RNA sequence: GGAGCGUUACGUCCGAAAGUCGCAUUGCACUCCGCGACACGGCUCUUUAAAAACAAAAGGA
RNA sequence: GGAGCGUUACGUCCGAAAGUCGCAUUGCACUCCGCGACACGGCUCUUUAAAAACAAAAGGA
């Protein structure tokens, strides 16, 4: 809701495989700043969702609302801030 | 409907026969009903395969209808009927 | 009853009528080929010809050996009944 | 003025590689020309008339204009295509006899 | 990783192997001597092909020049082919 | 309602063919041919037989 | 038993389990993990992966 190092993306094409998605997401979000990591899981609870962990918050914000709705594998991205800090960031 | 007119409208004619040949072939088989004033033929898109026959009298035409309906003509069976309007006619011959 | 006079052509019946023509015609060729050159196999599902086939051999000895070796052989759950053809097949009389 | 060439739903292609069997040539032509719109037929012949040449008959005349403009000089079997609108139906029937 | 061989995908899959090869030659011969075109319609190769050029020069020009080129109504991706080992595994 | 249209499944050929389930049949042929039954969206036209498009969620090889 | 063989339906192509369909699921983690399906006669060899052949009563498009 409130800014954070890590952006929460959902409404993602659930049929892309974990590895292709990460690299696709990397290509289009790396222009915004350094990506620490992208978490992807094809869980029931976690499919269609990604967490991109930026090094700097400013990179996250700039990415969040400039890529909002970006068409990606034929579905518009919905991007919001993660409600908690990612583990790597709060350690 | 289609009120008796001295002009008859004919179609299902073969379209390969030349205008002028078709014209006098029609003249021969239709003169035995009355004195033709004119026969209107053309192979435009909308007059090919069809013709108008104009006698002096309406009796001539009403008789050529019934006598010559289905008549085999260059291997096709003629389809005759009365002209609808002296307008439709002038509108087929552009 | 049966036709015992040797002929180039054997007449099988008691065949399974549910079998399709060219499966039967080719299953027959698979089980009879080893007796000699087969000139033709004739199958017909018509009313009076279903259930039954003619296998034409080049040599009467093939036919005899085929008739004798295969009598009663179980075939699509029916044992073939085999006899000789009452008359020659046309392919034959030419020659 | 110089007159604008009259469009046609059929395009005349030449400077084609004559070493290609005519039935492959059609199929390869369909591969690069179906994007511009529906093809109704492709005309090739082994007669000396049609040597190195073909006609691609489109449904819509707009499609032949896009294909003529987009694929002019396109290299095809290592030989650049020369494309023009076909003239008449009677012209095609002559070279296809 | 520039290489003798290009890997084409997003190819129309409702086309027969023999024709696909001959059509891919008609459009790629311009760039160099094609040593072979590898097509197959297996679940693993369908919609894809390998084109092998004598020289790496030719695969580079082909990859850039023919990128997205519309072909059987579909625009092709041309990527560089991986290793000979990867290729032999995709054919079967 | 009735006719005409057989275009369409991967994508061809059929749809007056075929296949399938019944019922009959133990039968000697060389060209076929027992009986019964079991699909199809749409578009024309209006007792006529033409016109020109067209479906795999509907049948068979 | 186990490997290799994908030839076959009208008759072409296919017949990938680190995979593929189908159904569910819009879900805030830092993590294995929703549910349901994936047919096939036979040949050949015997932990080798070669070699020639081959079925629609068995799966697709
Ligand atoms: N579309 C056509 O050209 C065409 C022609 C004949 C039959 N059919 C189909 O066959 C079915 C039975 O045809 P009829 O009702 O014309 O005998 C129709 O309902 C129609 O679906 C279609
Ligand atoms: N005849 C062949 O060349 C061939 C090859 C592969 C599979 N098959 C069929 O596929 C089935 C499954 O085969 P596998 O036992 O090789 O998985 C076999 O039982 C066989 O029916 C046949
Ligand atoms: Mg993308
Ligand atoms: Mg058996
Ligand atoms: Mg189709
Ligand atoms: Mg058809
Ligand atoms: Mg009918
Ligand atoms: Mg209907
Ligand atoms: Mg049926
Ligand atoms: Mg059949
Ligand atoms: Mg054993
Ligand atoms: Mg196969
Ligand atoms: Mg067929
Ligand atoms: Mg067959
Ligand atoms: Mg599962
Ligand atoms: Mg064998
Ligand atoms: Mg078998
Ligand atoms: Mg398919």
């Amino acid at each position: 809701t409130r800014p954070n190092h890590t952006i929460y993306i959902n409404n993602l094409n659930e049929k892309i495989k974990k590895d292709e998605l990460k690299k696709s997401l990397h290509a289009i979000f790396s222009r915004f700043g350094q990506i620490l990591d992208i978490l992807v899981s094809r869980s029931l609870k976690m499919r269609g969702q990604a967490f991109v962990i930026f090094k700097e918050v400013s990179s996250a914000t700039n990415a969040l609302r400039s890529m909002q709705g970006f068409p990606f594998y034929d579905k518009p991205m919905r991007i919001q801030y993660a409600k908690t800090d990612s583990d790597i960031i709060a350690k």
